């Protein structure tokens, strides 16, 4: 449970970028919908995630936002420590896709009642964040981490 | 006060708005830059918060969002409880005002940093959430939510 961890995860549907942040050690997650995945969008997705959670170590998604002087100058304002993303551990690959699969399932599930994907996506972020499987949430793991981290 | 309690705030800076969520217990923020406050807007920034931390109750900012018809079904589909946010305390504009001056404060010394506004809010977001009173809002609200879940 390293209590300041997260990785970033680039997916896509509807032509569309979806970023998400995932808190390692909980599952817990935030994303956002974006045109394209630049260093510009990861660089403000990184600082506003940093403002609302300690984040202390970024596992980046890919080598451009590794390489991207945006990227690497929104972790050095917010204090983050920019990592790669290597699967060091080859069982990351495998719970990162099924978080998209998942994600994108809980999409689908919410179609007719967002007119906008940006919607649906949060929607999916509450609904992936509330899901207790304990049964303890990721929302409520993130938050027991932490503050067992703090005392 | 209650570990789900929040409060909406919305304050105006360079012609252009800044909704803000409170967690009144801890002074824990989030806040957005948009181009109005629309109920579309404030519905979509409720339902962000509340996949994000554990929302039950939301005073909103005005009666415009209190009676808007996106905002209760924003309300209705992440389980919020929606309520006034009419200061029977009378401390809270206080309270409010000096965050909104506090955050604008912040947001003029990193002016020379962000070439957009939302950059700059982010930035004071992160500098309010994590400065020390020695307890941060950050520490406080997460103490106060797993103080709560166990
Ligand atoms: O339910 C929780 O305690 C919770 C705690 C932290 C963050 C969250 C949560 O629900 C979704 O996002
Ligand atoms: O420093 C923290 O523990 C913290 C905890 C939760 C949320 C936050 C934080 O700092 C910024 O936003």
């Amino acid at each position: 449970s390293s209590p300041g961890i997260w990785q970033l995860d680039c997916t896509h549907l509807e032509g569309k970028v979806i970023l998400v942040a995932v808190h390692v050690a909980s599952g817990y997650i935030e994303a956002e919908v974006i045109p394209a995945e630049t260093g510009q969008e990861t660089a403000y997705f990184l600082l506003k995630l940093a403002g609302r959670w300690p984040v202390k170590t970024v596992h980046t998604d890919n080598g451009s936002n590794f390489t991207s002087t945006t990227v690497k100058a929104a972790c050095w304002w917010a204090g983050i420590k920019q990592e790669d993303g290597i699967p060091y551990n080859p069982q990351s690959q495998g719970v990162i896709e099924s978080m998209n699969k998942e994600l994108k399932k809980i999409i689908g599930q919410v179609r007719d009642q967002a007119e906008h994907l940006k919607t649906a996506v949060q929607m999916a972020v509450f609904i992936h964040n509330h899901k207790r499987k304990g049964g303890y949430s990721a929302g409520e793991r993130i938050v027991d981490i932490i503050a067992t981290d703090i005392q």
